[PDB]
């Protein structure tokens, strides 16, 4: 597998605050098609890595999603967290801005002054995001089936039919979400998808912010997000059990998976 990076994973290595690779970051100097961005990247992955673009929720900023940047990059990904043009952008606009961010990561990969010059495999991309940014991730996946993985959290969308999504999709949900209640948003979205590898992981007692920066389940959520992205962005079957397994955890009130390998 030409995309395999890093040592053999363990539960311990995936639950730790940081993976094996050293992380650096920069502010996007000329954000093009979205508000602002921060790029996180490994300095020692030893080969090109895939890129992931992460979008916040309604009213929210990069701070809500920032923790994913170092957590994923330290496992061998280039991650761009964005601010949207407006904090009140809706899911469709969030998707357009997410894909703009992936395009700018591709531009920076081809720009000799950029810290990520030649670090990105632009054929291997993923999408993540919170709430309306999670709905935007699912729209991104529906419109761009060459995306390798999607892992939205507490997704919100007024349209829950994502039956056209063929991208491997992990939905993080928050049991006690009042803003994007699971029975109206995350679970109908999950149930709509009959064409893909998919997973539903609902955090016991979670509020709408249960997967955001500062959450108290970074060990499990980080392990699952990294394992999903490793399995499906890197085709890395070392991560098949971590990606597909039921955690069987007090921290997980509802687990479902289908077509997972």
């Amino acid at each position: 597998n030409p995309y395999a990076r890093g040592p053999n994973p363990t539960a311990a290595s995936l639950e730790a605050s940081a993976g094996p690779f050293t992380v650096r970051s920069f502010t996007v100097s000329r954000p093009s098609g979205y508000g602002a961005g921060t790029v996180y990247y490994p300095t020692n992955a030893g080969g090109t890595v895939g890129a992931i673009a992460i979008v916040p929720g309604y009213t929210a900023r990069q701070s809500s999603i920032k923790w994913w940047g170092p957590r994923l990059a330290s496992h061998g990904f280039v991650v761009i967290t964005i601010d949207t043009n407006s904090t009140l952008d809706q899911p469709s606009s969030r998707s357009s801005q997410q894909m703009a961010a992936l395009g700018q990561v591709a531009s920076l990969n081809g720009t000799s002054s950029s810290p990520i010059y030649g670090k990105v495999d632009t054929a291997r991309m993923g999408v993540m995001g919170w709430a309306m940014g999670g709905g935007g991730s699912l729209i991104s996946a529906a419109n761009n089936p060459s995306l390798k993985a999607a892992a939205p959290q507490a997704p919100w969308d007024s349209s829950t039919n994502f039956s056209s999504v063929t991208v491997p999709t992990l939905i993080f949900a928050c049991e006690n979400d009042s803003i994007a209640p699971v029975n109206s948003h995350a679970l109908p979205i999950y149930d709509s998808m009959s064409r893909n590898a998919k997973q539903f992981l609902e955090i016991n007692g979670g509020s709408h912010s249960c997967a955001n920066s500062g959450n108290s389940n970074q060990a499990l959520i980080g392990k699952k997000g990294v394992a999903w992205m490793k399995r499906f962005m890197d085709n890395d079957t070392r991560y098949s059990t971590f990606a597909c397994e039921n955690p069987n955890s007090t921290r997980v009130s509802d687990f479902r998976t289908a077509n997972c390998s």
